[PDB]
């Protein structure tokens, strides 16, 4: 995350940490007892052997992972949208299952999913946050990182980014002066945007180019259209 700040602790109770090898990768979101909702991208290559990926709950600093609020779970089961194209980046989301379920608390809490037409219209403030990197090709947060981002249209977005195909599977978020974004690291985590006092899981991190740039928004995958399949695992 360019331009955030440090997240207290029990800020977002769905932001989850993906861990392969060891290393933090990716974010995701909890939104059930047992399923996550992060990139398809981030989990693409890497989806054969489901127990190679360990989900954290309950994180907020990468250098305390042995506090009473963590709770570790194997990951057994990873699902790709089934209309996930690589090359064009559409449809970038995927289904991760945890082994066995975990039990809520202030730090660990799943995020409601957006109804089927849900609307989360341009110049709103929504949030994002992850481990990712602090600036554009530079090091990961320790702690939990947390921004404000504008909604855009998708045709803004779409002559912001004329060497991409934007489509309705995606949602666009940034400032038209950069310096506030999500980046490397960050991807599979969510972009939450809150009505009537709840919170709603809008967008999930999925790519942009580079990372803070002017008039070069991140583009999330837009979560009410896989909402119905989404919801077909829970
Ligand atoms: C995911 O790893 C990711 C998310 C977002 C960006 N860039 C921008 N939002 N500009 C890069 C990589």
């Amino acid at each position: 995350i360019v331009g955030g700040s440090d997240a207290k602790e029990g800020a977002w109770p769905w932001v989850v940490g993906l861990y392969y090898d060891d290393r933090l990768l990716c974010g995701a979101s909890l939104v059930s007892s047992d399923w996550l909702v992060s990139a398809a991208h981030c989990v693409y290559g890497r989806n054969l052997e489901p127990s190679k990926w360990t989900a954290i709950l309950g994180l907020h600093m990468k250098s305390n992972l042995t506090s009473p609020q963590t709770v570790p779970r194997l990951i057994d089961e990873i699902v790709i949208n089934p209309h996930y194209n690589r090359r064009r980046k559409d449809n970038d989301i995927a289904m991760m299952h945890l082994e066995f379920k975990v039990n809520y608390t202030d730090y660990i809490q799943p995020i409601s999913l957006p109804e089927e037409n849900q609307v989360f219209p341009p110049g709103r403030n929504c949030s994002i946050a992850g481990w990712g990197t602090v600036v554009y090709q530079g090091t990961t947060a320790d702690i939990l990182q947390e921004a404000d981002v504008p909604l855009l249209s998708n045709e803004r977005c779409q002559q912001q980014m004329p060497e991409y195909n934007i489509t309705e599977n995606m949602i666009c978020a940034g400032y038209e002066e950069g310096g506030i974004d999500s980046c490397q690291g960050d991807s599979g985590g969510p972009l939450m945007c809150q009505e009537n006092n709840r919170w709603f899981l809008a967008g999930v991190t999925s790519f942009g180019y580079e990372c803070a740039l002017p008039n070069r928004p991140g583009v999330y995958a837009r979560v009410s259209r896989f909402t119905e399949w989404i919801q077909s695992f829970l």
